[PDB]
């Protein structure tokens, strides 16, 4: 018989895909659309690692990798994960992957049967309910409030756990939202997990792109239980070098490498190559983020004021360079307030695909000049 | 609670990977063994698509690209499957992935329920079985034969489908006999999928290191049917970029891609732009498949009159760089003719894996000097 698996079948339809869609036709017709949708870096990946990739080439590393990742940049991870997020882990625990995205994949593949739960916070990353489900997993929702900051509150997420509960999913800082997640919070949830044998995964790709607060890591409290997901993507602009890290219990690091042993065998070898510049010449990486970070703080900064200014409101973000601005004025939902936008000149992500309802994710990683621009046109829609 | 999942406790042990610990022990105690084990080219990537890569990353194309692969690829990819292959596709019913493993992994994700059988023909590649059986399908296993050829034999197919048969694995030229299929067997094969309604999947990486023949893509005869498997890796020295691609139903393709989205995302931006070179420059990348096809069968040659002389038996390959040998004459069997073999100085792959029992694999993507000094130590284990 032919015909698509379930798995395949029962993918949900996203609403920025269709947004989208109508994007490109006013664009063919000329449209000037400002666009604040972007899920990556507007800067270019820095030098340092771009000639790592040229020496890589020309020295012929560009043969097949272990699954887990070349066992250099698998020592270099073990330092950065110490020495940067104070987490007490070996090579071996270890692990390179094609993005963030596949580290969570393999995870999810690796840890759940079918009708095992696993809890995610929203607003989410549109990716998480869709990788626990094609794994046969059941999504439990736990809402955080736009009057709470959008932080967790470890009372709402007590109550979601069950005797079927596998996971936990934090992302701290957040993208939809923005915020920074204290470290008390974080101390607590991982209390949790360890008081009810579930894993912690605490997916921290947004680390160094802070403006207020500290990073905390889970997994300085609870290793074992502790599965840290981070990558080069936003840090260092190489979203689409697709690679990412990931550390946490050894059986578990290893059953995620039979994953991709199976699937993609390794990534890249040339990006690998890359990434270990990238992780070594801490100098120049430093440089790299501390000049992003100023910029985006800046933008920020710009576009929280003129939301301010029109009466629009907008939970102020610590981290990541999106801001959740409520729609409330422009439209009864976020699709209809997304597409009066649209007809503005100014293309937004809805939240509906997120869980944030009545929102629209708006984010920074642009210029100035498209910022102002931004603001002039919400103006005219208000 | 915590702990493992089925899928990933279910996958068993290599015996690969248990002799490559012996022969890792006797690099280490200072011995000189000569490794035919080798399942990538030990050709370097050529120049013209090095200096494509170099082109992208001066241009800034380290962005996320759509999960199916840059449109540029996507259309390229058209015509190659056209133009080298005789297959009427469209850019739409193609798509790019991280290897040609990850193709074959995201169609059974796409195309297997639990319990629905997926036909191998052995001697099979490792991952074959391992692809199946993690998405929750069977293996349901029919022999080829070493008197004929190891060409299969349509009747022996036909025998072993079932109202469950979801799929049919071909692989030709073939990993790890090195048989390439006549075009009438290809044919008897896409019918049988037509006639009793199943998915023909043809993974075709070595169609260009073929010493005698031609090579036929069935996805001619059964279109709706047939999803062809292809890659950069093999032809062109690309191992480590991991490229991949394949084309197919519409509707197989478009579910492919959902998988992607979901796990990898997309293939790295700048590999993808070194791949359209590869494709693109025809010139340069026939000279290239040319030098190497010339090469290779020199080497087959060499090794094969070697064990001829030496009185030791093998198929005669006609495409890819594998020879299987029988080692009656070394041990009981294949994992002790093996260890027999290291001890002598040379490493090669016991066939246990593949279901190639009483051989080993022979790969000869190496100098003719290793091969020479090779078939010398091989008079020691008669
Ligand atoms: C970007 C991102 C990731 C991982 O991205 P990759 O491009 O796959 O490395 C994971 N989680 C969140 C919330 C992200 O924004
Ligand atoms: C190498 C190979 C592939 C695909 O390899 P990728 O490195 O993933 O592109 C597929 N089938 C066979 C038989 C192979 O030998």
């Amino acid at each position: 018989m032919r015909g698509l698996s379930r798995r395949v079948q029962a993918m949900k339809p996203s609403a920025t895909v269709a947004v989208n869609a109508k994007a490109l036709e006013l664009r063919r017709q000329g449209v000037d659309l400002v666009a604040l949708t972007a899920g990556e870096p507007d800067f270019d990946t820095p030098e340092h690692v771009k000639e790592a990739a040229r020496r890589a080439l020309a020295q012929g590393k560009t043969k097949y990798a272990p699954p887990a990742g070349i066992p250099e940049l698998r020592e270099a991870l073990a330092e950065k994960f110490r020495r940067e997020n104070g987490l007490s882990v070996t090579p071996e625990e270890t692990i390179v992957t094609v993005g963030g995205s596949q580290a969570l994949f393999n995870l999810f593949q690796a840890i759940l049967d079918p009708g095992d739960e696993v809890i995610v916070l929203s607003p989410y990353w549109v990716s998480y309910p869709e990788m626990v489900r094609f794994a046969g997993g059941v999504v439990v929702e736990v809402e955080t409030l736009p009057e709470e900051g959008f932080v967790p509150d470890p009372e709402r997420v007590r109550r979601a756990i069950t005797p079927r509960t596998k996971a936990l999913v934090v992302n701290s800082p957040n993208n939809p939202t923005g915020a920074v997640y204290p470290k008390e919070v974080l101390e607590a949830l991982a209390r949790l997990a360890v008081e009810h044998d579930f894993y912690l995964v605490s997916d921290e790709i947004y680390e160094h792109l802070l403006y207020e607060g500290e990073h905390f890591s889970p997994g300085r409290v609870a290793p074992e239980h502790t599965l840290t997901v981070n990558g080069a993507a936003k840090a260092f602009a190489m979203t689409g070098w697709r690679i990412g890290y990931a550390c946490g219990p050894k059986e578990v690091i290893k059953a995620m490498a039979s994953v991709s042993r199976q699937s993609t065998t390794s990534p890249d070898t040339i990006a690998q190559w890359a990434t270990l510049e990238a992780l070594t010449n801490q100098e120049a990486s430093r440089a790299f983020v501390e000049m992003a970070r100023e910029a985006y703080r800046r933008r920020r900064d710009l576009l929280l004021e003129g939301l301010t200014a029109l009466g629009l409101k907008a939970v102020r973000p610590s981290g990541a360079f999106y801001v959740l601005m409520d729609t409330s004025p422009i439209a009864p939902d976020e699709v209809r307030a997304a597409e009066r936008l649209l007809e503005a000149g100014v293309a937004v992500v809805p939240g509906t695909d997120f869980a944030a309802f009545g929102h629209v994710r708006l984010s920074y990683a642009t210029s100035e000049e498209n910022l102002r621009k931004a603001l002039e046109r919400f103006a005219r829609v208000l």
